[PDB]
C-alpha cells in the first residue's frame, strides 16, 4: 500500500508534537497499552512486575525504554515508506528476542492512537487519524512480511 505525501504530512504534523517531550508520550502510550491489553506486559520480562499504573508512571526504565521504542518509530514515520534498513534489526528481534506478534503490534498501534487523540485534537483530527492509522498498517504490513522471511509466524 502507499500513504501520499499530503497523508505522510499529516502524520509527520503531529509526530512534530509528540517530539515535544517524546518520554511523556512514551509512558503514556505503553501505560495505555498495558491497560486496554494486559497480555502484552507479560512479554516485557524487565517490565511485568509492575502492578499498577502508578508504579508504571514512575519507572525510570519504563521511561527510558518508550523514549526508545516512540524514537525508533518516528525514524520509521519520516523516512515515509521507504524504511526498509529500519524494519529488519527491528523485526529480527520482535520476531525472534522478544516474540510479538503482528496483533499485539495492532494493540500498540491502537494504543498509539488513543493518545494522540486524547493529547492532539489540534494535528488529530479524522483526517490525520485515516492518515496515522495508514502509517502503521503500512508498518505492521512491512513487519509481517519480514516476519514471514524470518520463520516467524506472528
Ligand atoms: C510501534 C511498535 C514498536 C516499536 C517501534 C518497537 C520498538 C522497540 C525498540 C526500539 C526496542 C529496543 C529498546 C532498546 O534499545 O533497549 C524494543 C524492545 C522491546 N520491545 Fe518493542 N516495539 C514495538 C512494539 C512492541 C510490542 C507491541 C511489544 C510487546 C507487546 C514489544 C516488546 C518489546 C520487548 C519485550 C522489548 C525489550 C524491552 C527490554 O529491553 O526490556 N514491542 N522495541
Ligand atoms: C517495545 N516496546
Amino acid at each position: 500500500m502507499v500513504l501520499s505525501e499530503g497523508e505522510w504530512q499529516l502524520v509527520l504534523h503531529v509526530w512534530a508534537k509528540v517530539e515535544a517531550d517524546v518520554a511523556g508520550h512514551g509512558q503514556d502510550i505503553l501505560i495505555r497499552l498495558f491497560k486496554s491489553h494486559p497480555e502484552t506486559l507479560e512479554k516485557f520480562d524487565r517490565f511485568k512486575h509492575l502492578k499498577t499504573e502508578a508504579e508504571m508512571k514512575a519507572s525510570e526504565d519504563l521511561k527510558k525504554h518508550g523514549v526508545r521504542v516512540l524514537t525508533a518509530l518516528g525514524a520509521i514515520l519520516k523516512k515515509k515508506g521507504h524504511h526498509e534498513a529500519e524494519l529488519k534489526p527491528l523485526a529480527q528481534d520482535h520476531a525472534t528476542k522478544h516474540k510479538i506478534p503482528i496483533k499485539y503490534l495492532e494493540f500498540i498501534s491502537e494504543a498509539i492512537i488513543h493518545v494522540l487523540h486524547s493529547r492532539h485534537p489540534g494535528n488529530f483530527g479524522a483526517d490525520a487519524q485515516g492518515a496515522m492509522n495508514k502509517a502503521l498498517e503500512l508498518f505492521r504490513k512491512d513487519i509481517a512480511a519480514k516476519y514471514k522471511e524470518l520463520g516467524y509466524q506472528g
